C-alpha cells in the first residue's frame, strides 16, 4: 500500500463536479475547486485547472493527473513548513503517510494547528497523540476516516486500510 492507493480509498473518485462532505466544489480524487457556492465559479475554476472547456466533466487521466499534482504539492508543502517538516523527518515510512493524508484533507495550515498531536507524534507516543488527535472537530465530522488514519499513526502499519 502507498499514498496513492490510501488517498483513493479516503477520497474516493468521482469524474462530475461534486460536493465534498463540507459543501464544497470537488471533483477527481478529492480536488476541490472552491469554496464558492456558485457551480459556476466552480466550472470556471476547473476550466483553468485543466486547461479546457469541460463544461464539469473530466477523464479518468485527467482526475489522476490533477491527482498526482496534489500528492506532490502536499508533500512540498510539508517539506517547506517549518511546524510540519521536523515532525515529518521524525517519522517511519507509514506515518509519513498519515500526515501526508491530514495535510491533503485539510490543508497545511489546518494540520499546522494540531499542535499538541505533533508534539506527542515527534515524541513518538503513540496512543496518547492517538487519543488528542480524536479531540477535534475533524474526528466529530469525518470520523471513519478520521479514525482509519489515527490508526495509521497509532500501530505504524496499513492494517486499518486493509480491509477495504
Amino acid at each position: 500500500m502507498n499514498i496513492f492507493e490510501m488517498l483513493r480509498i479516503d477520497e474516493g473518485l468521482r469524474l462530475k463536479i461534486y460536493k465534498d462532505t463540507e459543501g464544497y466544489y470537488t471533483i477527481g480524487i478529492g480536488h476541490l475547486l472552491t469554496k464558492s457556492p456558485s457551480l459556476n465559479a466552480a466550472k470556471s475554476e476547473l476550466d483553468k485547472a485543466i486547461g479546457r472547456n469541460c463544461n464539469g466533466v473530466i477523464t479518468k487521466d485527467e482526475a489522476e493527473k490533477l491527482f498526482n499534482q496534489d500528492v506532490d504539492a502536499a508533500v512540498r508543502g510539508i517539506l517547506r513548513n517549518a511546524k510540519l517538516k521536523p515532525v515529518y523527518d521524525s517519522l517511519d515510512a507509514v506515518r509519513h503517510c498519515a500526515l501526508i493524508n491530514m495535510v491533503f484533507q485539510m490543508g497545511e495550515t489546518g494540520v499546522a494547528g494540531f499542535t499538541n498531536s505533533l508534539r506527542m507524534l515527534q515524541q513518538k507516543r503513540w496512543d496518547e497523540a492517538a487519543v488528542n488527535l480524536a479531540k477535534s472537530r475533524w474526528y466529530n465530522q469525518t470520523p471513519n476516516r478520521a479514525k482509519r488514519v489515527i490508526t495509521t499513526f497509532r500501530t505504524g502499519t496499513w492494517d486499518a486500510y486493509k480491509n477495504l
